[PDB]
């Protein structure tokens, strides 16, 4: 029984359990703000320091994890809300793409839209070049921001959103259940083999980016985590 | 969107929001002791008053729901810790089986271990008659307690456990993630069609049965559920 | 040397192991409920019947003890949560203060809040009448409820809390580490010469007190304890 | 609050959560074995991989921590048991003393007997040079295997121990509570200022060494940590 869990009701520049990437910045309160509002093509990402082992080439067993977080996006004239937020998983050596252009890559892929990540994106700005659907949305991305599957979601300025991902390794089904402002929930799922698209040890994080014409406020609020691996 | 949401920190026998059925009683703090210990073949069930439409035959759309709740199963000599609690989903006119028999029917099935329902059971006694595993577990039950899928679980006496369930209409997946005391977490997932296996309107609830020689305590401590069915 | 250890996962009116006092009552899930909620100025206590010897005058040595216990306190309209639970150590003949008054005495002190005992008080009502910190606090008490040491704590309604308490004799330091629900721990410590405060043999127990305006649910869940006295 | 909890009921090589040093090896049943037998002057350390910041230069606050763990020492024909185990706290960039003699240093101090580290030790071999007591003892070490204070203890071949440590920041009182196979608890405490003896960030871990004449089995059955740091 190999478990790894943690809790964050407020973050802070300092706590080694958390490492920053890009323009993340800690707020007077406790929240985290990924993108910078004055930089062009900004990119921010944040992830748990110590990496997590999600499977053993020894037992072949895959790990199951339960997570949940609360973010919040918010408009800001005269720019356009973009591009959004992505909850990802990446090799223990993941850096913000080389000279990343930011924009709709969500700071996790390259210009073409690819990279070595598996995540959940809360895309608010529909990017043609990546086959985004003409509306805001929740989607599953694998080694590319050209989501494998998506789902009609609605970004609400100032709305405090709440997410809950459940990974059942016995089926390898990634399950996402978003909890909007008003109550309506949005659910998305996609059977993705982690042991096949990711290395033994990986890192869990949050990325958010903006273009030149679009910049929005990206704040992460809470992120509890627990992942158990079985070894026998 | 046609949503339905509620949250219970503690209940009562009066709050018409809850339907009590049988041995079900209510502690002096809000916990719902399902089974009675002095009675043999006891059966406790607590449905959620107001029924919920989980699919419109007109639109074919199946509702998606995210629920999380907490229970507790504490031993009591000289009996056995059987059979356990079950979070089921059954038609709006559902009632404890005609001339029930506690035991491993859990208050949802007949003698043959059959019935009209869908649920996540937390089994602690191996009743070979309905082909159960050899140890405590968590199974997904479809019109039967002879589970469709099982994962080895570990019930702990006087252990506050946490269950989070996500049903994603799109994939018709019933993701289950248990969070035992210590920290380790147990998960099991499956594909259920509800619509296929159920009427448009039903009720969500818990249940607990108790054989002749084996009785135990089944406390339901908290419960939140939010269902939504896109339709328009 | 001479050790005295025990363990309680449940209790039950019909066990010579514990003396009941006040308005105490045992629930169906094996839980000592201190205060009864339909009475003004309620005081129920509970303690190990067999008086334990913490120190002997012949040798001059004091014993060290290790104890852990868990309790649940829960809110309810229309009264306000108070006053709270207190783990205390008193003389072998310790009785509930003559003609109690409830309020911030926790069943150990009188009207002036002073008595013969030494205990840990998980406080929920700021009884300024006894120089109480303006928030749910934690503190060590020595012959009164006008704490020597206090620590901002935070009691969560309907939340299961654990507590480990250490008392080293060589330093006579009372260590206390409260583990809330969410995980963070609140701790407090102090120097206390039991030998100079309490008599050779003393009983250990729990006590909760209510008032006319305010009341709440006091649940003592489990209790294991161990103490060793050097005899040379 | 900035808590950091984890816990292992068993260990496994590779798990990025743990860092192994020296002669450390993991047994086939989840136990770690700090020392090597057929080797001379064996030293074995195991650290919680990720660093925990034990104090903030911003507020000046220390953190409190509640950790408990289980260790076992067994005799091997006809090498005398030596020297013992040590739960320590030291600067993250902590490595095994270059050219460590092992033995009475337990591999956390040099020949002289000093080193930058705080820690509780379960010493079991009279090392005149380090002013150790005449018998198996326990002690709170502060930058020297020459314990600031020790108490009599007793290593029992193949016996499993039970230790609970609590460091209350409000008093800077590190208190330990041992539990011999038989039952007697063993308390010892001391005021160590983890704010003034170490650097904001440290690593926790267990170290075990030996000699040529002295050798033995050191196993660590399970370790569970938790440390909250208030930041406001
Ligand atoms: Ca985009
Ligand atoms: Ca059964
Ligand atoms: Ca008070
Ligand atoms: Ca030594
Ligand atoms: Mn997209
Ligand atoms: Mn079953
Ligand atoms: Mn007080
Ligand atoms: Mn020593």
């Amino acid at each position: 029984a190999e478990t790894v869990s943690f809790n964050f009701n407020s973050f802070s520049e300092g706590n080694p359990a958390i490492n920053f990437q890009g323009d993340v910045t800690v707020l007077s309160n406790g929240n985290i703000q990924l993108t910078n509002l004055n930089k062009v093509n900004s990119v921010g990402r944040v992830l748990y320091a110590m990496p997590v082992r999600i499977w053993s080439s020894a037992t072949g067993n895959v790990a199951s994890f339960l997570t949940s977080f609360s973010f919040e996006m918010k408009d800001i004239k005269d720019y356009d809300p973009a591009d959004g937020i992505i909850f990802f998983i990446a090799p223990e050596d993941t850096q913000i793409p080389a000279g990343s252009i930011g924009g709709g890559t969500l700071g996790v892929s390259d210009t073409k839209g690819a990279g070595h990540f598996v995540g959940v994106e809360f895309d608010t700005y529909s990017n043609s070049e990546y086959n985004d659907p003409p509306t805001d949305h929740v989607g599953i991305d694998v080694n590319s921001v050209d989501s494998v599957k998506t789902v009609p979601w609605n970004s609400v300025s100032g709305a405090v959103v709440k997410v809950t991902v459940i990974y059942d390794s016995s089926t390898k089904t990634l399950s996402v259940a978003v909890t909007n402002d008003n109550g309506d929930i949005t659910t998305i799922a996609q059977v993705v083999d982690l042991k096949a698209k990711l290395p033994e040890r990986v890192k869990f994080g949050f990325s958010a980016s903006g273009s030149l014409g679009g910049r929005q406020i990206h704040l992460i609020r809470s992120w509890s985590f627990t992942s158990t691996l079985i070894t026998t």
